[PDB]
């Protein structure tokens, strides 16, 4: 051990340390500074930047021998805290580039390195920076992370005054369509919002720290478990294993599809008979601390009998393929789609057909904060839950049979938290933290390190498909084929669920009157599949956007063109023989046509002979909601002080919940001249908030901004005085009147889709967008760079622009990541940021254009639509169409790795 004096945040601290000791456990555990966010532990991400004697580093690969004695430190609570905030975090909190916040401290930190080294950047300059000191954003494509370092230089600089930094209340005095800060920013940008792993840390010396003893096969029988040794090691506990777990050991689908062929209560919460997939977690280490908790599981030893696994789709579904859940089919789903009249005949004599075979691969999430939960005994003696959850109602009754707890009895509570798109639609490791929280009855917290995030978290699922198209010669669509394979992993939530997108998704954007199609779901040993931002809508309109260009082409016919002869339009109908709401694609098309054909004429000027530009569109649809008459609750409760406070269970993946409650309500209660900042809403929690529904299908804006909506209408009126104006909280309490005041909203108007024919209605307002991709390629390496994307959206109304732009730019991003360099394919190689393809700033242009063609929704609040999974429905289309357009390449199967491009330039 050694003593180091030195000065953290400007105070001098007397330290005391191992000099192997990492910094970041120095900071974070030993000063408490939490505001130095741990996520890959690798020195990937940057989340841990810190300032240390002048220069930028990560913390987590900072070892204290490497401070001196005399050393300055400055983490993000030394650059400023609320009511003190530095120019850089209020430019922040402007230009919204905190969404789930994770980041936001490594960013602000790192660019105050920045800006004491180089006063006055140019945005490149920002851009070289982030690149070298690896800060990493998940949610924003980095875009809003330039604007408010470049608004903060010019600050600084003296060049405009900072007072130009806090939000003016626009001139028509709407909170609605703004850019009004969302209220969760203020602790992003300090450090000062609790994640799970900061909570762990703050609770008490009682809490047991868990450690996953995981399976290290694919496809197992287990024969045994023995954790004698691991019990002998420093600070152990106990050992759980399924042997501890009080209820059904399973996870149940919960709304498993009546033909399945499984009853969907295959998922484990501890393995007791077999393995299914590498990382199946087989028992618990319990100790002192995670560190110790680890090293003990290490040595937790499993006797398997190892079996042949089977890790793609096509391998499971096999027709000999044996049975991963013996007495279920592998291939335990199938949904048709069956729209019109046969498609064989209305081919053969069409004047035109194109078909392909197209896959998209195991996108791996990688929100820069990896999983965490806990868990603990209530002295109520109710089971609570605390994790990233983005459905927390969901859980508890996905959970609740399998650890044993009546409803009643568990409560699921979502944390602040590191983003998810879309992993969080499954439990992780709720029922872990629950099950080890009811053996010991003592609070228990469970973190996941990097590896695990990438390992032992559900995936967007591989498709394997084949789509055709019938025309005629003028580019009229007559009819489509498809067949889709959902290779799902083992674990059956939301399966089926996610192969019936493809029977709503691929070919939508187009009037195409006939239809025959097959999605089939297998159960394999890869990764089992979770929720991923555009949820089936990415495999399917990568295969229908890509097919529509190889159209085009066989017509000699203008990709822009061809769509915008077959967009939806009055009087057409989507796949599942429904109506559109609203007609905007050819607006959005007409509108980007000039900025398209200036595109290509750039393209063809600027082309050399290595380097070849394109410019490559597509259109994607998705739905805002659940299918079906999805539905939701909000409370809308005038409080004694005369706030108001929005009761939802609206969870925040980090898109932005708190923003869409205030802007929502603050919309709605205009007539009672209610200020945005008087405005409160709740964290998710299953006991005291309503069921408002999981974040998940781009629904809650929808459904939960219109109940929001609907409350506070209820409000006004519970409110109301005879004569005209409102009462106070003092008078309706005098005249014994309510003041909190439920309202509901539902979907009415939809139905779910046919098991038989697929056709229905199940979504009343979706989302419709226009992308042009503009690309460069290096025909000597393969290489490509995306050098700017374009969206039109047409998202109805916007509730706040901060949000919107956001939320499109950060699928953008995601969707470049998924054209080019992402998968989970490898086990090992692709359990890191970079084995992986995790784009950095440099891989996302700095040219992120939307264009906002609105047409309100009859269904939505205020006539919006949802947002979140729209950017990444199709632009890794537009992005393959454009090396198309480029270099004559099409890749069909994704990514477009740089050799993987080089051989088809050769071929
Ligand atoms: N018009 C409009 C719309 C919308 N908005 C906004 O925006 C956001 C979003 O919304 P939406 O669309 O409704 O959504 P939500 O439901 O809330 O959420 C969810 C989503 O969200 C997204 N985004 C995001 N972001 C971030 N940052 N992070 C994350 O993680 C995430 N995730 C993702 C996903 S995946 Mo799934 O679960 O797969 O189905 S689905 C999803 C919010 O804040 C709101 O309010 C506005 O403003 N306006
Ligand atoms: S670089 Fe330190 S936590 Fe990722
Ligand atoms: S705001 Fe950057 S990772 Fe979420
Ligand atoms: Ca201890
Ligand atoms: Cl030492
Ligand atoms: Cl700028
Ligand atoms: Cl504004
Ligand atoms: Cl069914
Ligand atoms: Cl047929
Ligand atoms: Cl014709
Ligand atoms: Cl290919
Ligand atoms: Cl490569
Ligand atoms: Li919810
Ligand atoms: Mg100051
Ligand atoms: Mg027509
Ligand atoms: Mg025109
Ligand atoms: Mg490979
Ligand atoms: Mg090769």
């Amino acid at each position: 051990m050694i003593q180091k004096v030195i000065t953290v945040n400007g105070i001098e601290q007397n330290l005391f340390v191992d000099a192997e000791a990492l910094l970041s456990d120095v900071l974070r555990q030993q000063l408490g500074l939490t505001g130095v966010k741990v996520g890959c532990e690798q020195g990937q991400c940057g989340a841990c930047s810190v300032i240390l004697d002048g220069k930028v580093v990560r913390a987590c690969v900072t070892k204290m021998k490497r401070v001196a004695d005399g050393a300055q430190i400055t983490t993000i609570e030394g650059v400023g805290q609320p009511e003190n905030l530095h120019p850089l975090q209020k430019a922040w909190v402007l230009h919204g580039g905190a969404q789930c916040g994770f980041c936001s401290p490594g960013f602000i930190v790192s660019a105050k390195g920045l800006l004491d080294t180089n006063a006055d950047p140019s945005r490149e300059d920002v851009r070289d920076w982030f690149q070298k000191h690896r800060n990493a954003c998940r949610c924003t494509g980095y875009k809003p992370l330039v604007d408010a370092v470049m608004d903060a230089a010019a600050v600084i600089n003296g060049k405009k005054p900072e007072t130009d930094l806090e939000f003016k209340m626009p001139a028509d005095g709407r909170i609605w369509g703004s850019k009004y800060p969302r209220p969760t920013a203020v602790a992003k940008v300090t450090g000062t919002l609790d994640y799970g792993a900061d909570l762990g840390l703050k609770m008490p010396a009682g809490t047991l720290h868990l450690a996953m003893v995981q399976a290290k096969v694919s496809h197992a029988n287990i024969k045994g478990i023995d954790t004698s040794e691991a019990l002998t090691m420093p600070g152990v506990h106990s050992v759980i294993t399924h042997k501890d777990v009080k209820g059904k050991n399973r996870i149940t689908g919960l709304i498993t599809f009546p033909t399945n062929k499984g009853d969907g209560w295959d998922r484990p919460i501890l393995c007791d008979e077999k393995v299914f997939q590498y990382g199946d977690c087989i028992a618990l280490v319990c100790a002192d601390s995670e560190a110790n908790a680890r090293a003990a599981a290490e040595k937790v030893k499993v006797d398997l009998e190892e079996l042949p696994a089977y890790m793609s789709g096509p391998a499971a579904a096999a027709e000999d393929a044996i049975e991963i859940h013996p007495g279920t089919p592998n291939v335990y789903f199938e949904q048709p789609i069956v729209k019109g009249e046969d498609t064989g005949p209305i081919f053969a004599s069409a004047d035109v057909t194109v078909e392909g075979d197209f896959y998209v691969g195991r996108q791996p999430h990688m929100p820069i904060e990896p999983d965490v939960a806990f868990a603990y005994m209530g002295d109520d003696g109710k089971c609570y839950i605390h994790s990233k959850s983005i459905g927390v109602h969901l859980h508890l009754y996905m959970i609740a049979p399998g650890v044993g707890l009546e409803p009643d009895q568990l409560v699921l509570v979502a944390n602040p938290m590191g983003g998810t798109f879309g992993y969080k639609f499954s439990p992780t490791s709720e029922a872990l933290v629950a099950v080890a929280a009811m053996a010991t009855g003592r609070p228990v917290h469970l973190r996941y390190n990097y590896q695990q995030q990438q390992q032992y978290t559900g995936k967007r699922s591989p498709w394997e498909m084949n789509v055709k198209f019938a025309a005629k010669k003028d580019g009229t669509l007559l009819a489509m084929e498809s067949d889709w394979l959902v290779d799902h992993g083992p674990y059956s939530e939301f399966g089926d669920l996610l192969t019936l997108r493809g029977a709503q998704f691929i070919g939508a954007g187009y009037n195409i009157p006939n239809i025959r199609g097959l999605g089939r779901t297998v159960a394999t040993n890869h990764v089992w599949g979770s929720a991923f931002r555009g949820y089936g809508a990415p495999q399917s309109m990568f295969a229908s956007e890509c097919l529509m260009d190889m159209l085009a082409e066989k017509l000699g016919m203008d990709p822009l063109e061809l769509r915008y002869k077959n967009a939806y339009r009055p009087g057409d109908t989507n796949p599942t023989g429904q109506e559109p709401e609203v007609f905007s694609l050819p607006d959005m098309i007409d509108q980007l046509r000039p900025k398209y054909q200036a595109a290509l004429e750039k393209a063809q000027k600027e082309s050399t002979a290595t380097h070849k530009k394109g410019v490559g569109i597509s259109i994607g649809v998705y739905g805002s909601g659940l299918d079906g008459p999805d539905a939701s609750e909000a409370w809308a409760e005038l409080n004694a002080d005369g706030t108001i406070t929005v009761h939802t269970a609206w969870e925040d993946h980090g898109q932005g919940a708190d923003i869409g409650c205030v802007g929502t309500a603050h919309e709605a209660l205009r007539p009672m001249g209610v200020a945005p900042e008087k405005i409160k809403f709740t964290w998710p929690n299953t006991a005291t908030t309503p069921n408002s529904g999981p974040s998940g299908g781009s629904r809650q804006q929808v459904m939960t901004g219109n109940a929001i909506r609907v409350a506070c209408e209820n409000l006004l009126k519970a409110c109301e005085k005879p004569g005209g104006g409102y009462y106070t909280y003092d008078e309706l309490k005098a005249a014994d009147k309510p003041t909190k005041i439920t309202g509901n909203w539902t979907a009415s108007g939809a139905t779910h889709c046919d098991a038989v024919t697929g056709l229905g209605k199940p979504f009343v307002v979706y989302m419709y967008g226009v992308f042009m991709a503009e690309v460069t390629v290096d025909v000597a390496t393969g290489q490509t760079t995306v050098d700017g994307m374009t969206l039109m959206a047409d998202l109805g109304s916007l509730c706040n622009q901060l949000a919107t732009d956001g939320q499109i730019y950060g699928g953008l991003a995601q969707g470049i990541g998924l054209a080019l360099s992402e998968d989970f394919e490898d086990i090992k190689k692709h359990a890191t940021l970079v084995g992986a393809g995790f784009p950095f700033i440099k891989q996302i242009p700095d040219k992120l254009d939307i264009v906002y063609v609105n047409h309100p929704r009859p269904d939505g609040p205020f006539g919006a639509s949802g947002v979140g999974e729209l950017p990444l429905t199709s632009p890794h289309a537009a992005i393959i169409n454009a090396i198309k357009s480029a270099t004559g390449v099409r890749i069909y199967r994704l990514p477009a790795y740089p050799e993987k491009v080089l051989e088809a330039l050769k071929a």
